[PDB]
């Protein structure tokens, strides 16, 4: 574990994390997909061997020793709000499961379905708030990746409100 198990943000590519293992925002067929999902196809293309697996779950493949946990949030265009959100919280509990079998003690994770997979709809609060229910039993660093200026602030802001 972590000798002090922390959550952190930084904005840039997953890609380039400084991490024990990534999380890829994945598609249920294994497919190299477009935004992270394509950024993780580019770096780590070995771990889409048999990485197809369904909505609200997730499946790690190993690309050399490197753990590649894909982890599949449900599209908001094809869920109800209700369901759609019952399948991202299993989802990041599925991430928690792996990442604790793994023994890393740290993973790089992105805010599953809050891009081409959010229905149109801002879900930064939904999913950060599902990745802590997760996450906060486990004892890896947690480092958050983004993209965006403003939820860079909202992130970070929404960690240290806890601490
Ligand atoms: C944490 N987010 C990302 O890493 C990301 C998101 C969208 C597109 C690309 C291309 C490279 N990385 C991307
Ligand atoms: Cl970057
Ligand atoms: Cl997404
Ligand atoms: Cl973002």
């Amino acid at each position: 574990g972590a000798m002090a198990p922390s959550y952190r943000v930084k904005r840039m590519d997953i890609a380039k994390n400084d991490e024990e293992c990534v999380v890829n925002a994945a598609n249920p067929r294994g497919l190299p997909g477009d935004g992270v999902c394509k950024a993780v196809y580019k770096k780590w293309p070995e771990s889409f061997k048999n990485s197809a697996t369904p909505v609200g779950t997730a499946k790690t493949v190993m690309c050399g020793t490197y753990p590649v946990i894909h982890a599949v949030g449900p599209n908001f265009s094809n869920y109800t709000e209700s369901e759609g959100d019952r399948e991202l919280a299993a989802a990041y509990r599925e991430v928690a499961k792996e990442v604790t079998r793994l023994g890393v003690n740290s993973v790089a994770i992105p805010l599953l379905s809050t891009g081409v997979y959010s229905g149109g709809k801002d879900r930064l609060t939904q999913s950060l708030n599902h990745l802590f229910t997760a996450m906060d039993s486990t004892d890896a660093d947690v480092v958050i990746y983004c993209r965006d200026k403003e939820w860079e602030k909202k992130i970070s802001e929404a960690i240290q409100m806890r601490t």
